[PDB]
């Protein structure tokens, strides 16, 4: 029986209450010696935190699509990792696979089917883009662009996006100006993070929320309005942005992070005064739910592969160490630690 770490969920902050990583505590557990017919051992090489997991810790998370995580039981999420062992016919030592629901552990044995092999190939052995830009984060942002996004090569629009510096937001931009927008301006929370976007992922302005008059800013960078708001924040920095977007516009209903850690229903509406905003305008502001949208993943992802192998696309990421940090990792990208997708590496051990 080998010794191996896991994350279990230690306490409930409320649907009300802020999350820390001390409502996550790492224990050890002792491992099967026996691994059956069907199942594989896998040595996990990456975790994911990600904002959607704020969710999983309430007692109700809201809705069908996405189960509550359970109090003393092990945490699960997106990850990767190495096959160590198979007696699963279709997968072997050495393949690297993936899950949506990895338990945050260092080594588990789970069944062969519930994994996904995947191509270093596609990410130059990156292996933790699988988890990111060449992943759901960078499908959520390519898929809402292109079905919620209304942009066509050539029509010059101006494109603002809210968590710019973030997972989603980052690809965002790059793929808003890839796909024909003029003008692509970020809005972020950091200095630091506002001379990347313009500096290194091609965005033609960046506002600093916490420091900047985010409407005046607003005014100077979009001087022709705002055409396309690609949102992952909601809150008051949605009511800044909206009350300039012009008529006919639309806004990429990506997530509402500020609102995360209230027990308001998704997607919280609009208040009276900027829902009379919307109303009067024509801006179009619908739910997009990436996972209602499968079967343009595939293709999603060979296009974002694609254009990260031209040169074109920029991956950012932000990694933290080790099994012990997944609580701290997941309240400092809660909190905007992180530059790009939040990783946490849990091993290198691949030979
Ligand atoms: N629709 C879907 O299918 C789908 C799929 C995946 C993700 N999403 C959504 O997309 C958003 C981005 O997700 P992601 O994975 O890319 O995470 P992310 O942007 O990498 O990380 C979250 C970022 O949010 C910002 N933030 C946190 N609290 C904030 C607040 N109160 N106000 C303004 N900004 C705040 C922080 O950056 P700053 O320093 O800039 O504050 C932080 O780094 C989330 O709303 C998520 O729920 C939707
Ligand atoms: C809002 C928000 O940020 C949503 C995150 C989603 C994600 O992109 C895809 C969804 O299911 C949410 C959660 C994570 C994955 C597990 C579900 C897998 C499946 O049911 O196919």
């Amino acid at each position: 029986a080998m010794i191996v770490q896991r994350v279990v969920l230690n306490s409930r902050p409320g649907k009300n209450g802020n999350p820390v990583a001390e409502n996550f505590r790492m224990e050890e557990v002792y491992l099967p010696d026996n691994i059956n017919e069907g199942q594989v051992q896998v040595r996990t090489l990456y975790l994911s935190v990600d904002p959607y997991m704020r969710c999983r810790m309430n007692e109700d998370t809201g809705t069908d699509y996405i189960t509550p995580w359970q109090l003393s039981q092990v945490v699960d999420g997106g990850g990767i990792g190495i096959i160590e062992e198979s007696k699963h016919t279709n997968l072997t030592k050495g393949d690297f696979v993936t899950s949506f629901y990895w338990p945050w552990q260092t080594k588990v044995i789970l069944d062969g089917n519930s994994l996904e092999k995947v191509d270093p190939q596609l990410v130059d052995g990156h292996l933790s883009y699988f988890l990111g830009a060449i992943g759901m984060p960078g499908l959520t942002s390519l898929i809402g662009i292109q079905e919620k996004g209304h942009i066509t090569a050539g029509s010059n629009k101006t494109m603002v996006v809210s968590g710019a510096a973030g997972a989603c937001g980052s690809v965002a931009g790059q793929i808003g100006h890839f796909l024909g927008c003029s003008r692509v301006v970020g809005i972020c929370g950091t200095h630091e993070k506002c001379i990347l976007l313009t500096s290194e992922l091609g965005f033609d302005a960046a506002i600093n929320y916490k420091k900047d008059n985010v409407a005046e800013q607003l005014r100077e960078s979009c001087p022709a309005g705002v055409d396309v708001y690609f949102d992952n924040v909601g809150g008051n920095i949605s009511d800044t942005v909206i009350s300039q977007m012009n008529e006919n516009s639309h806004i990429i209903l990506c997530g509402q992070i500020s609102q995360y850690n209230k027990d308001v229903p998704y997607p919280p509406p609009l208040s009276p005064a900027i829902e009379a905003i919307q109303k009067e305008r024509n801006i179009t502001r619908e739910r997009f739910l990436v996972l209602n949208y499968k079967d343009k993943f595939e293709p999603g992802i060979l296009q974002l592969s694609q254009w990260f192998k031209e040169g074109k696309l920029k991956i950012k990421e932000t990694v933290i160490n080790g099994l012990e940090n997944m609580g701290a990792a997941f309240q400092s990208m809660m909190t905007g630690g992180n530059i790009g997708k939040q990783i946490v590496c849990i091993s290198e051990e691949i030979s």
